[PDB]
């Protein structure tokens, strides 16, 4: 059958991030990462960057990867993805992000002791990160079907992670939690470039 929409109260904490290093990225895309235990739920940003930045991961996540739809690796992510990236990517938890004047950013990369990231709501970030020469000021969420976005659960808790550092949640969620709704990959790259203005 199809879903029942139900309301659920969640106890949310922010990840304590550890082993903090400011690194300068000329490119990468942000996306939200949610997890649930007995007790508490978490919402955080991670940054997807093209190439292998394994050196920047915790050891406890370094060996984990998912395949992209053209057989590349996304280091830090768990099972193929729909998305075709023509590059490996690595995703990293981040506590904050300081843009420079040129579209680049100093990104506080952290260790959170979370497991490898499951699910495909990162697909929009993957895409932009595999193609853009700048760090869009926004976080992205949405699974991909070809170039059509599909809506993800947890929009509202996802938006928390973005708003915590002054960024919109952009993409598509089942609960309308995004600040701006974007149904295609073209519109998300349009939005990413727009995000760079003032």
């Amino acid at each position: 059958d199809l879903p029942i929409s139900l309301l659920q109260t969640l106890a949310y904490k922010q990840p304590l991030g550890r082993n903090s290093r400011i690194v300068h990225f000329t490119d990468g895309a942000l996306f939200p990462v949610v997890a649930f235990g007995d007790n508490h739920s978490t919402s955080e940003l991670y940054i997807a960057v093209r190439g292998d930045h394994r050196d920047l991961m915790s050891p406890d996540v370094r060996d984990s990867y998912a395949l992209t739809g053209d057989d590349h690796k996304v280091w830090g992510a768990t099972h193929k993805f729909n998305v075709k990236t023509r590059t490996d990517l690595t995703i990293l938890p981040v506590a904050d992000v300081f843009w420079r004047a040129d579209g680049s950013a100093d990104v506080d990369v952290v260790w959170n002791d979370m497991p490898a990231v499951a699910g495909q709501s990162s697909s929009i970030a993957l895409a932009l990160a595999s193609s853009l020469p700048f760090v869009p000021k926004a976080a992205y969420t949405g699974c991909l079907s070809g170039t059509n976005v599909q809506p993800v659960q947890f929009g509202n808790l996802k938006a928390r992670a973005a708003h915590k550092i002054g960024l919109p949640l952009v993409g598509m969620t089942q609960d309308g939690g995004e600040d701006t709704r974007i149904c295609t990959l073209d519109d998300a790259a349009d939005h990413a470039f727009d995000s760079m203005e003032s």
